[PDB]
């Protein structure tokens, strides 16, 4: 079945809880596999210890720049960037998990979790999963953002991995 993965998130070193995500390997196998492997750290790099660097209330929580920590870096398990796999899944509401990018065919490691329906990103960002449990944790993260995206606390993925 589709992988179930988790992120354990803290804010200035205080635990906020766990976000559980389903990855749609049945629809975007290569995108799902990248995220899955970055959660386990099995390639020797990934999300553990990195931050949510850009968090905009009523929009989304963005993370996965584990090289530069500011939205300019990250890398995939395939190399620095990989193509847009397809745009089959849509940004249908809060809890959608989608790939950040800098234009067509620039997927790396950065990703976002939507806190509203972000339909204007349909056909532009590759959707690959959704929140199974811990939308209340996502809302806590959202609470530390701002309209600019700057966070008021350091929001850290303290642990991550695969459940099934
Ligand atoms: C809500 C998601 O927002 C984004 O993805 C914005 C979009 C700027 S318009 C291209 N981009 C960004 O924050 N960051 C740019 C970026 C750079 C390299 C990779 N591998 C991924 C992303
Ligand atoms: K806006
Ligand atoms: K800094």
């Amino acid at each position: 079945g589709n992988p179930l993965v988790y992120l354990d998130v803290d804010a200035n070193g205080k635990p906020l809880g766990r976000v559980v995500l389903e990855l749609k390997a049945d629809v975007v196998p290569k995108t799902a596999e990248n995220f899955r492997a970055l959660c386990t750290g099995e390639k020797g790099f990934g999300y553990k210890g990195s931050t949510f660097h850009r968090v905009i209330p009523s929009f989304m929580c963005q993370a996965g720049d584990f090289t530069n920590h500011n939205g300019t870096g990250g890398k995939s398990i395939y190399g620095s960037r990989f193509p847009d796999e397809n745009f089959t899944l849509k940004h249908v509401g809060p809890g959608v998990l989608s790939m950040a990018n800098a234009g067509p065919n620039t997927n790396g490691s950065q990703f976002f979790i939507c806190t509203i329906k972000t339909d204007w990103l349909d056909g532009k960002h590759v959707v690959f999963g959704h929140v199974i449990e811990g939308m209340d944790v996502v809302k806590k993260i959202e609470s530390f953002g701002s309209k600019s995206g700057r966070t008021s606390k350091k929001i850290v993925i303290t642990d991550c991995g695969q459940l099934s």
